[PDB]
C-alpha cells in the first residue's frame, strides 16, 4: 500500500519527439560537478567506482562505498567496485542491466549509453538534496583534496 517503495528508482522514459542528449564534454563535466570527479575521458566512467558513488547520493543504504575501490588501477579491480554496484539495482528494482564484462573493457561506446542514461536516470530520482562525495571519505585534511587543477599552455604563431 502507501507505505513503502520509499527507496526506489524511479525508470526513465523519455519517449517523446524532444531529444536532449549532451556530448563527450559535458557528459563528462556532470560527474566531474556531481560528486567532484577528475575524469578527462568517458571511457574513465569504465572503473565504475564513480557509478556507485552515484547510488549513494541517489538512493542512501542502497550501496556500499566501502566496498568499492576509487583507487581502482588495474581491470579486476573494476569489476569488484561494478558488483557491490549491482546490488544496489536489484535492491530497490532496477531493470538497468550492468554490463560489466564490458564496461570494464574500458571502450568508449559502450560507455557513452550507460552514462548517457545516468544523467536522465538521476534526475529521475534527484529532487534537490545536498551530498558530499568527499565527506565520504575523508580522513585527514592534510591528503590531498581532488581538484581538476589542469592547465596546458600551447598555440604556435608566426609573424
Amino acid at each position: 500500500g502507501s507505505s513503502g517503495s520509499s527507496g526506489m528508482a524511479v525508470n526513465v522514459y523519455s519517449t517523446s519527439v524532444t531529444s536532449e542528449n549532451l556530448s563527450r564534454h559535458d557528459m563528462l563535466a556532470w560527474v566531474n560537478d556531481s560528486l567532484h570527479l577528475n575524469y578527462t575521458k568517458i571511457e574513465q566512467l569504465c572503473s565504475g567506482a564513480a557509478y556507485c558513488q552515484f547510488m549513494d547520493m541517489l538512493f542512501p543504504g542502497c550501496v556500499h562505498l566501502r566496498k568499492v575501490k576509487f583507487q581502482a588501477k588495474l581491470e579486476h579491480e573494476y569489476i569488484h567496485n561494478f558488483k557491490v554496484l549491482q546490488a544496489a539495482f536489484k535492491k530497490m528494482g532496477v531493470d538497468k542491466i550492468i554490463p560489466v564484462e564490458k564496461l570494464v573493457k574500458g571502450k568508449f561506446q559502450d560507455n557513452f549509453e550507460f552514462i548517457q542514461w545516468f544523467k536522465k536516470f538521476f534526475d529521475a530520482n534527484y529532487d534537490g538534496k545536498d551530498y558530499n562525495p568527499l565527506l565520504a571519505r575523508q580522513g585527514q585534511d592534510v591528503a590531498p583534496p581532488p581538484n581538476p587543477g589542469d592547465q596546458i599552455f600551447s598555440g604556435p604563431s608566426s609573424g
